[PDB]
């Protein structure tokens, strides 16, 4: 039972935020990538050396990547590797393969370790590239209940989060109360969010709240600051009645993680209950 594969076409490689790409894959025509919200592809690339200074990266994110000297970055694989990464677009958005992803600087405290290795080639993509993608996969599955759903994710998190809510409301018509808490920096780093706020207006059980911990004066920032996990018990989870009857779906950087998941067993909520894709 050999994993099947797909040769697909870059269709475009968007930044979303300053440091998250939107690939958008074609699939061949009239065939079906088989996976469930959640769900996730594996991604290979061949030997290759890239330059970050060639990065489509778009006027509004420029000036943090020339601060950070990003566009010295070179990334040199000698040898083909594969990583995974998950289905921004839900099921019946058939035909494309949604990826948001991540560029994998070295750390700042070592500065000059490779890049990451997938996500500086993919960030290298251009429109009419072609990609081979693998499986699908996944474990990170709704469970279906009539229990309230609670979504949190941060930075490129954002993908699962997208298929598993529209997968919820577009294709299982469902009318279970959910919830979406989205955490990021400032408000550049928002995305996907007109599309939440119509979800929201065309289904009454869906609500969506973004916390920037850190808005710029020229955000015109009048929304939740702070840190996700503290906007999501201050204004909800505080005067819930039983917090611990809600399921938890979770996705985003370790730090946020940690910190969700962390407030949400300090207010007695099982470990059955809470269900995290660490990536
Ligand atoms: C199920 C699953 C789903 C995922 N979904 C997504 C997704 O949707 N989006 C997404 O962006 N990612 C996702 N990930 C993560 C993704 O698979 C990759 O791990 C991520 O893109 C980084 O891989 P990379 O090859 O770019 O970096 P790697 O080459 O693996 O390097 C990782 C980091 O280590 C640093 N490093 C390397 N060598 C050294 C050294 N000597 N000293 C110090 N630091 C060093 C690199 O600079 C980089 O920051 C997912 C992972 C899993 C398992
Ligand atoms: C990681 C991240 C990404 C985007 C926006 C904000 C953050 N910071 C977070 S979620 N900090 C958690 C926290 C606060 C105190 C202890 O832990």
């Amino acid at each position: 039972g050999p994993v099947k594969k797909w040769e697909c076409e870059v269709i475009s490689n968007d930044n979303k935020a300053t440091f998250i790409k939107e690939l958008k894959l074609r699939i061949p025509e009239g065939e079906v990538v088989p996976f469930r919200a959640g769900g996730y592809i594996q991604i290979e690339c061949p030997p290759h050396k890239v330059a970050y200074a060639d990065f489509d990266v778009p006027d509004e994110y420029r000036s943090d990547w020339d601060k950070f000297n990003l566009f010295r970055y070179v990334s040199e694989v000698k040898e083909p590797t594969l990583r995974a990464y998950s289905m921004a677009n839900y099921p019946e958005e058939k035909g494309i393969i949604m990826l948001n992803v991540r560029i994998a600087t070295p750390p700042p405290k070592i500065p000059d370790a490779p890049p990451g290795i997938m996500s500086s080639y993919i960030w290298s993509l251009k429109p009419g590239d072609k990609v081979t993608i693998s499986g699908p996969f996944g474990e990170f599955f709704a469970k279906e209940t009539d229990a309230e759903m609670v979504f949190i994710g941060g930075g490129a998190g954002m993908a699962p989060m997208r298929s598993h809510i529209f997968d919820q409301l577009k294709r299982l018509h469902s009318t279970r109360k959910i919830s979406f808490w989205y955490g990021a920096r400032s408000l550049r780093e928002m995305f996907y969010d007109e599309e939440f706020e119509q979800l929201a207006r065309d289904n009454p059980n869906f609500t969506f709240h973004v916390a920037l911990s850190d808005p710029l004066p020229e955000d015109n920032w009048t929304g939740h600051t702070g840190f996700i996990h503290n906007v999501l018990y201050e204004n909800y989870l505080r005067d819930h009645p039983a917090p611990e009857d809600c399921e938890f779906y979770m996705c985003g950087p370790p730090v946020m993680n940690a910190a969700v998941i962390k407030m949400l067993k300090d207010l007695g909520v099982e470990d059955e209950n809470i269900l995290l894709d660490d990536f």
